[PDB]
Parts: C-alpha cells; structure tokens; sequence
C-alpha cells in the first residue's frame, strides 16, 4: 500500500511492541490485575497489527 | 508513587495516546474495519491507563 498506509501499518506495529513492554514492567510491579489487562491489551494489539498487515502489508 | 509505578503509568498513557493517533490516521485513510479495531483497543488502553491510575494514583 501508500507510504501513509505503511506509516499506520508500522505505528500498529509499534503499539503491539509497547504493550509487551508495559507488560514486562507490571510484572516486575507485581501488579497482577493490570498485568492481566495488559496481557489482553496485546492481544488486541495483535489483532489490529494482523488486520493492517493484510490490507496494507 | 515510585519511579517504576510512575514509568508504568506514563507508558499506559503513552499506548492510550499512540491509539488515539493511530484512530486518526486510520480515519484519514478511510480504512473502516481496521479504525473500528482500532477504536475498541483506544478503549481497552484507556481501561488499563484507568485500571494503573486507581491502584497507583
């Protein structure tokens, strides 16, 4: 796709990264509840990174 | 607060607003099933941003 749609597809990209980032960090917090969220944060993460990488990839 | 509660807050923060971003450019491309995944995880970063506010304040 357009160099906009590679921009948007690398930002999905970027955020899927962070999450496993902040992720890490809650762990080392032992902050279980928000780890847990955050656990599904990157999963949804993943499913919006999956679904610009097969329409703009 | 400690410095890792509140590198763990700002980078929930962060997410949230790099969603909030990434809602925008998806919009200006008019990519409608991806901004609509998009706009539920905006969501979901903004219950963990919440979540990690009302346990470290």
């Amino acid at each position: 796709g357009t160099k906009q749609e590679k921009t948007a597809l690398n930002m999905a990209r970027w955020i899927r990264s962070q999450t496993l980032t902040l992720l890490e960090k809650l762990n080392e917090l032992d902050a279980d509840e928000q780890a847990d969220i955050c656990e599904s944060l990157h999963d949804h993460a993943d499913e919006l990174y999956r679904s610009c990488l097969a329409r703009f990839g």
